[PDB]
């Protein structure tokens, strides 16, 4: 119910809504994600989701990430993103983590807004 | 499915976009850190209130009119409306409004999404 109608606004937001594994493993997408990035539901899903960095990123963004998410419980941060069509594009991106029980983070939670114009 | 439910609704307080959920009468029965930067109102001041404290008071009747014809025609409603802040101040908004239903296939309230267009 409550929590029904919180789920609902998922594929409604214009915020791109990218949920990973503790594998970083894409495991949802909503719609929002389908118009920023490109790929759709079914193409996302169980693809790493560092597949989203332009390739020179990952490395210095996942260590930032993980740091920031063990650390202080939420990273943010101006990247750039790869499209699906292979364009480059600056996205302002915020990662929260997922917990399990007693504490145990099982997963990670992505929110991204496209911010190239700007 | 839980566990899908769970990760998804968890996005709610995280989004930038102003999610506002109503019940079959306009009275706000969720709100997400997004409405609170946008609106001004935290859920302590908004949950249990009429969504239309949020209008313009001249806006009310015919944003109201336009969303129940746009949903019982298409089944959702968008537009670019005016938004009266907590602090007084006047803007615009892009919104968008859907039906949400109960365990029974019956229309229970509404979901509104928001974002300030207000500048341009």
């Amino acid at each position: 119910d409550i929590l029904k109608q919180r789920a609902k606004a998922f594929d409604y937001v214009f915020d791109a809504i990218v949920v990973t594994d503790l594998q970083g493993f894409i495991i949802d997408w909503n719609k929002g994600s389908e118009t920023l990035y490109g790929y759709s539901k079914e193409q996302a899903i169980g693809q790493p989701v560092n597949m989203l960095h332009v390739p020179g990123d990952t490395e210095h963004i996942t260590s930032e990430v993980i740091s920031a998410v063990e650390n202080q419980g939420k990273w943010t941060g101006e990247i750039r993103m790869l499209h699906k069509d292979g364009h480059i594009g600056w996205i302002e991106s915020m990662c929260v983590p997922i917990y399990g029980e007693n504490y145990q983070m099982v997963g990670a939670l992505g929110i991204n807004r496209d911010i190239t114009k700007r």
